[PDB]
């Protein structure tokens, strides 16, 4: 178990698209960002490595040694602090994912937290939950795919505290994707991102299923909700990793080449839950699925339970 570095309280991210449909990557922006979150991005992998660890089983240490880090930055007011803004809000966009690898981190290792482990841990996501939320009153931030994902540190939190509050604002970033869905599948804002639009297709599903999923462990299912809609958008991301002529003519561009990988992984859940699982498995051929942003292992996860147990 490595030692937990230091969780600051601020974050000085780069915006790195060149373009107004962010589809373009500016690769020394990109670069800048990247050693800027290294540490943010460091914390997610550490923390869902230790709870795929434990989950693996005969290794409470490791999920041990996932509290530690979780706790540590919780003592320390991680992220609480100043978002720097350079040129957009990526370090708005950083809070919400690695809250949510925090999130997902504990609440599968939870049940091995002290007394003042759970308080301290708890007390922390909730404040990253109040604050990611607090951005999104403003109504310049247009809800997209970060929506969606502000709703895996939402929820996640709101089910590793039982929190009925949160758990409704948790149902309520759902339902606002689910509701985005046009009758032929598509996402608006998603749409807009030209070569990336399937990409954000893709990459917009990813938390709205992993929520749902994470309603299933209150007994909850979310699929109901507009049955079918989500179906249809999971359907043409399916359908575009096969043939993108769709995703061509309506984006307006020709579609970056890519093969599915890590957030992609919410096939390994959503397979088991489609009327026509079938239509996923080659996407599901592309696994498994890691992403530590989504609580490590999607593949091990769709097959054993989020939660070990
Ligand atoms: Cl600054």
């Amino acid at each position: 178990c490595p030692a937990p570095p230091p969780g600051s309280p601020d974050i000085r991210a780069i915006g790195y698209y060149t373009d107004a449909a962010r589809s373009v990557i500016d690769p020394r922006l990109k670069t800048q960002n990247d050693a800027a979150v290294k540490p943010l991005n460091a914390f997610a992998a550490h923390v869902a490595k230790f709870a795929d660890a434990y989950a693996k089983g005969a290794d409470e240490a490791a999920g041990r040694c996932a509290l530690t880090w979780l706790d540590a930055w919780a003592r320390s007011g991680a992220m609480l602090g100043r978002m720097a803004h350079v040129n957009n809000d990526q370090s708005d966009y950083m809070r919400q994912w690695t809250h949510g690898a925090a999130a997902m981190a504990y609440l599968r290792t939870q049940a091995l937290a002290s007394e003042q482990q759970r308080t301290d841990i708890e007390t922390w996501l909730k404040r990253l939950s109040a604050a990611n939320l607090a951005y999104w009153d403003n109504p310049k931030h247009k809800r997209n795919n970060a929506y969606y994902w502000t709703g895996v540190g939402i929820m996640a939190t709101a089910v590793a505290t039982r929190d009925d509050t949160l758990l409704n604002t948790a149902q309520g970033i759902y339902r606002a994707g689910i509701d985005a869905i046009e009758p032929d599948g598509r996402l608006p804002m998603e749409m807009a991102r030209k070569r990336l639009a399937l990409h954000y297709h893709d990459y917009a599903t990813a938390p709205l299923v992993l929520m749902a999923e994470m309603a299933r462990l209150q007994g909850e299912d979310w699929y109901t909700y507009r049955q079918g809609a989500l179906e249809r958008l999971a359907a043409r991301v399916a359908d575009g990793y096969r043939d993108p002529s769709w995703f061509n003519t309506q984006s307006g561009a020709v579609q970056e080449t890519a093969t599915p990988k890590a957030s992609s992984g919410w096939v390994e859940f959503y397979r088991l839950r489609s009327p026509d699982p079938m239509r996923f498995d080659a996407m599901h051929a592309a696994g498994p699925f890691q992403d530590p942003r989504m609580g490590g292992n999607l593949t091990l996860m769709a097959q054993e339970g989020i939660v070990p147990l």
